[PDB]
DNA sequence: GCGATCAGCCC
DNA sequence: GTGCTGATCGCA
């Protein structure tokens, strides 16, 4: 039974009352200066479609859009947002996001489209997405009939499913979650994206044409150390190069065949000169094809700039993710692909960038879920947790931990933290896990608190059938009680990990709403770039350099108030590279 | 063209 | 423990 509504040509007083669902619809996947193929709005006056042409060029609808006292109910409203502001027109007033609303009360339903997030209510008087306008080669948007029916068909699906939502929200004491947290960080986000982050192409391009000579280089040397030429990229003939050819030794296999990881490699390189090669070839490709070809691929070449975008409604714990560029993994470990974030620089000139992260953010959130008196006592000493954790597992003073203690105290607390198994930390430390397991309970043993909070964790998940973070965001775990033991194991680590890596989560989107508020009341010009986890990136003027020092560490340390301090690093200079 | 595999980067 | 990307491969 098809919906009934008005096919406008023109914007009357009626679509701009007070409140609306609101549907502004840009199909291709990455919404930067993309199309908008169609609006509809919905309330109390009825159901409209109007035309992007018609209603983005009428005066009364762009200052109703812009009006903050006009509430808007949308799903996803950051992509209309950035949408529009690359049209040079304001979204205001939008109280409502079905997107981040569904992604609250479950994430594990990975809702990603207004009917996916209306099943949840047994509402299903709407179209999927890809059924309106296909996939791959095949995605396009449908005639106007079509379009328009689905477009209204969301804002009518809005319109009606605000109120359950926000009474389950309520009921899950997560109201003020959304309300306060992730759509105030939705408008940030949209702020970040839409500013960009200026790459010096130049610099890029000179790096790509170092690699691909060396990569020539230690790529005939591969054949010649293996008498022939392959396709190194193929694990398949590669693998009949190693284990067939040369001989060399098979500990590990895949699925499929033979594993040609780093980590196998790195075992081999004794037995034959061509694993070393291997293993360099790998590393200069790797930046080559992902860091150097892949990111200039996105540079827009007008602006010489890169617009991330920063999927809100996806991880489990709560964490953003980063797309197109994915700029949460540029290499910093090795120096080599280090050298990579010289290519990020400031958009304007005599401007620097200024870079402030936790330091061991998800250890402290830990020390103070668990109440754990010797974890507590270590950060309020703000000693090194690793040295400090290697004194108490192997039983020694702090001058008698070498530096092999540290690395193996290190991989506990990282395998703590990321749920615990003695078979993941044996792995990691290249060891058995009646080892590993071994160091687990020396762990347990001088962190009781800690010991006691993974038990309670899990009866809580088992009891409740979820876990919470600080600010109660939530994961439900139907697999805690499963008669499979991977299957359960994994649900357990889940329990475990949720409320650590989850509350982390909280407090830095706590603190990036916290400091875009303080940056305004100082009328400061820096503004924020990206966020990676635990780190915030930010571009401000030499000028206010001296001021960020102190305001910006402030405001992330007090974000939240835990038992124990929250420690902020900071560092500034003329690229990304240098704020080190 | 498209999806299963494999690999490797980050926190 | 959470993510995203690129090169192969054989399939359609
Ligand atoms: N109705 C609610 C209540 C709480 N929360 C989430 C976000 C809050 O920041 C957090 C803590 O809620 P509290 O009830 O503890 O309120 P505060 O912690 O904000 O106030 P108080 O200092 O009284 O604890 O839980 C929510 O989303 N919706
Ligand atoms: O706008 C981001 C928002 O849209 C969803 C779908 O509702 O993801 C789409 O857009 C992303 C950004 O380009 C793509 O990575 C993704 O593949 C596409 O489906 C949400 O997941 C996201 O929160
Ligand atoms: O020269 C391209 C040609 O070489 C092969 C093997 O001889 O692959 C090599 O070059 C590719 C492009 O740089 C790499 O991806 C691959 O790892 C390397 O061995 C052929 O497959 C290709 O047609
Ligand atoms: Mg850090």
């Amino acid at each position: 039974a098809k919906m009934a509504f008005t096919l406008a040509d023109r914007v009357t007083e009626e679509m701009l009352a007070d409140k609306a669902a609101l549907v502004v619809e840009v199909v291709e996947e990455n919404y930067h200066d993309a199309p908008i193929v169609g609006i509809a709005v919905v309330n109390e006056h009825g159901r409209f479609f109007l035309r992007p042409e018609t209603a983005l060029a009428d005066p009364q609808f762009v200052a109703w859009l812009g009006d903050e006292t006009k509430k808007k109910s949308m799903f996803d409203s950051k992509r209309a947002a950035v949408a529009l502001k690359w049209k040079g027109i304001e979204l205001c007033g939008v109280s409502f996001d079905l997107l981040l609303a569904a992604y609250l009360l479950d994430p594990a339903q990975g809702v990603d489209d207004v009917a996916a997030a209306a099943k949840m209510k047994q509402y299903e008087a709407v179209r999927p997405d890809e059924a309106v306008y296909g996939k791959g080669a095949k995605r396009a948007v449908p005639d106007e009939p079509v379009l328009a029916e689905h477009l209204v068909r969301k804002a009518a699906a809005i319109w009606e499913l605000e109120r359950p939502f926000l009474d389950e929200l309520r009921r899950n004491e997560q109201d003020r979650l959304l309300v306060e947290l992730e759509q105030p960080l939705s408008s940030i986000l949209a702020e970040m994206e839409f500013a960009g982050v200026k790459v010096d192409t130049k610099r890029l391009e000179q790096m790509g044409k170092e690699l691909a000579e060396q990569l020539g280089t230690v790529e005939q040397r591969i054949y010649e150390l293996a008498g022939q030429e392959f396709n190194i990229n193929s694990p398949k003939q590669l693998g009949v190069i190693l284990f067939e050819k040369l001989q060399l030794p098979v500990l590990k296999k895949t699925k499929t065949g033979y594993s040609t990881s780093a980590d196998v490699l790195e075992k081999l390189a004794p037995y034959h000169e061509i694993v070393e090669n291997i293993l360099h070839y790998r590393q200069l490709g790797k930046l080559q094809s992902t860091y150097i070809e892949g990111l200039l691929k996105v540079v827009r070449p007008d602006t010489k700039k890169v617009h991330t975008i920063f999927n809100q409604a996806l991880t489990q714990t709560g964490r953003l993710s980063s797309t197109e560029p994915n700029l949460q993994n540029i290499p910093i470990r090795l120096e080599e692909g280090r050298k990579i974030r010289q290519a990020f620089v400031p958009s304007e000139s005599d401007w620097l960038i200024f870079a402030a992260d936790y330091s061991q953010i998800e250890l402290r959130v830990l020390a103070h879920i668990a109440e754990d008196d010797n974890l507590m006592e270590a950060f309020r000493r703000d000693l090194d947790i690793h040295t400090k954790t290697a004194m108490d597992i192997f039983q020694v003073s702090e001058d008698e931990v070498t530096p092999n203690m540290r690395r193996q105290a290190k991989a506990v607390n990282f395998g703590i933290v990321y749920g615990i198994s003695d078979y993941g930390l044996a792995q990691n430390l290249n060891i058995s896990r009646k080892e590993a397991a071994e160091f687990i309970e020396r762990y347990f043993e001088s962190f009781p608190g800690v010991k006691r909070y993974m038990e309670n964790i899990v009866q809580e998940a088992k009891q409740k059938g979820y876990v919470t973070t600080l600010l109660h965001r939530r994961r439900y775990l139907p697999d805690i009680t499963s008669r499979n033991f991977n299957v359960r194991s994994f649900a357990e680590r889940m329990a475990m990990n949720t409320p650590i890596q989850g509350s982390a989560a909280d407090i830095i989107k706590k603190a990036m709403i916290d400091l875009n508020a303080r940056l305004k009341e100082e009328r400061l010009q820096a503004h924020l770039l990206l966020q990676v986890h635990d780190e915030l990136i930010l571009e401000a003027p030499k000028e206010e350099m001296e001021r960020l020092c102190r305001l910006v560490p402030e405001v992330m340390e007090q974000a939240v108030t835990l038992r124990v301090p929250l420690k902020v690093d900071y560092h500034y200079g003329s690229t990304w590279y240098d704020a080190k």
